[PDB]
């Protein structure tokens, strides 16, 4: 249950496909809680390739639904990325993420 809510401004055109290695500014929050994780902070704005399942579900099918210099707004279910488990520490079992995520990136 991936929900798509788009900051306009782009290209919306250039959508991501396998093969592609792709770069993303994303910012973590928590639904009705605090931040968690931000790439923004570290400013290595988090290269990573598409098919290979590095990145958990919701993020994975949030990223090929955008295009070039896009800003989307994930909203994750639990089943796709933490809920039966959790992450140690970090995320808590049965979690909703909220992820605001600019594609600018290659390929």
């Amino acid at each position: 249950g991936v929900e798509i809510e788009t900051i306009s401004p782009g290209d919306g055109r250039t959508f991501p496909k396998k093969g592609q290695t792709c770069v993303v500014h994303y910012t973590g929050m928590l639904q009705n809680g605090k931040k968690f994780d931000s790439s923004r902070d570290r400013n290595k704005p988090f290269k990573f390739r598409i098919g290979k399942q590095e990145v958990i579900k919701g993020f994975e099918e949030g990223a090929a639904q955008m295009s070039l210099g896009q800003r989307a707004k994930l909203t994750c279910t639990p089943d796709v990325a933490y809920g039966a488990t959790g992450h140690p520490g970090v995320i808590p079992p049965n979690a909703t993420l909220i992820f605001d995520v600019e594609l600018l990136n290659l390929e």
